[PDB]
């Protein structure tokens, strides 16, 4: 295990570029990282936008968040206007949560689950 709930990572997940996250547990399973059935390790996701947004992403497909500059370092390994928006509002929440502990961040970002 590399990475612990409240961590800041960057997540590559479908098509969406590489988006700033936080590290959380399943609201379900009560669980942030699990083992697959190839027995490669997973971790659970959150990402920062205006619109809550999670998921279950690789561990190869997970990556520290230093800060948003190290988003062309990313872009050389390897959009709409209403997901850019939410990028740049991601981008912004990721930055502010990097001047926090891992214990604040939880506090302030963690996202309210409701059975409904």
């Amino acid at each position: 295990v590399k990475f612990q709930v409240g961590d800041l990572v960057w997540s590559k997940v479908g098509t969406y570029p590489w988006w700033p996250c936080m590290v959380s547990s399943d609201p379900q399973l009560e669980v942030h990282t699990k083992i697959n059935t190839r027995g490669a390790r997973e971790y659970h996701v959150q990402f920062f936008s205006n619109q809550p947004e999670r998921a279950w992403v690789h561990e190869k497909r997970v990556r520290e968040y230093k800060g948003h500059k190290q988003y062309e370092e990313l872009l050389a390994e390897a959009r709409p206007q209403r997901e850019r928006a939410q990028w740049d509002i991601g981008i912004a929440h990721a930055e502010k949560a990097l001047k926090m502990t891992r214990e604040e961040r939880i506090e302030q970002y963690t996202f309210i689950y409701i059975d409904k």
